[PDB]
């Protein structure tokens, strides 16, 4: 009874992989000139590893999807390295006595909102992607661990409310059998990679992420635009025969000669 937008046709079986993240909380406490020096080291030093980690992902986007996607990530890194934005963030900490996480959010607050004022798909989408650059920085400033999605060792379905271009660029396509998320479906980066790879996919899940837990057994039919949650063995057996019968029918052509 879950009808999504159907991004690609096909049928797949696997466990539901739910991605859970800890919410990021900003501290609104004002520090004294005694701890301001520490903010500069964490901010200045944070950019040191952040630039290195993000820089590695840029190559993955170019070697995984080609230079077509590398150009989008290359521009985002320039913003982080802009000598102008760094000086402003530093001034807010010393001028307004704000923490590095709090001061950084102020700059990002206008960079993201400013891009939303433009009515271009690239500039507008850049607004969401730019917010991601600041969101990751916040997780680094507080020392929050990052989930490494490229370390998956079990073949299962990927389920998430939404994926950011950075997470998709470093995603492992060999261990994921499909993508099912709760994205509106308008220019969704996840759906775009799916169409290029022709793998089955869906995005209009609505609220499945709030109704499924990790390890749930799900069947993606990508045919009638419906997903089954907690299906009985009788249902699985029926789809296993008809679904596999389709794949076996195509193998008969290449088994003999040309028929």
């Amino acid at each position: 009874m879950i009808s999504g937008i159907l991004a690609s046709p096909g049928i797949a079986f696997g466990k539901a992989l739910l991605l859970k993240e800890d919410e990021i909380v900003i501290d609104r406490k004002k520090i004294s000139a005694d701890q301001v020096d520490q903010e500069v080291e964490r901010f200045l030093s944070g950019r040191a590893k952040a630039s290195a980690q993000l820089e590695t992902i840029k190559t993955k986007a170019g070697e995984t999807f080609g230079e077509e996607k590398e150009a989008i990530f290359e521009g985002h890194i320039m913003l982080l390295e802009d000598e102008e934005l760094e000086q402003e963030i530093i001034a807010l900490i010393k001028d307004k006595h704000m923490t590095a996480d709090a001061a950084a959010h102020e700059v990002i607050e206008g960079q993201a909102s400013a891009l939303e004022e433009l009515d271009d798909e690239y500039l507008k989408e850049r607004a969401a992607d730019v917010r991601d650059i600041g969101k990751r920085l916040l997780r680094n400033i507080l020392g929050l661990k990052i989930i490494d999605l490229s370390a998956i060792q079990d073949e299962v379905i990927l389920v998430a409310a939404d994926l950011t271009p950075s997470e998709t660029a470093q995603l492992n396509l060999k261990k994921v059998l499909g993508f099912i998320t709760d994205a509106g479906g308008r220019t969704s980066h996840t759906s775009i990679m799916a169409r290029s790879l022709e793998l089955p996919a869906i995005v209009g899940t609505g609220s499945v992420t709030s109704q499924v837990k990790n390890d749930d057994y799900l069947i993606l039919d990508a045919v009638n635009n419906q997903v089954y949650v907690n299906p009985t063995n009788e249902v699985i057996d029926k789809m296993r025969a008809v679904q596999e019968q389709v794949a076996s029918e195509k193998a008969e052509l290449a088994k003999l000669k040309d028929r």
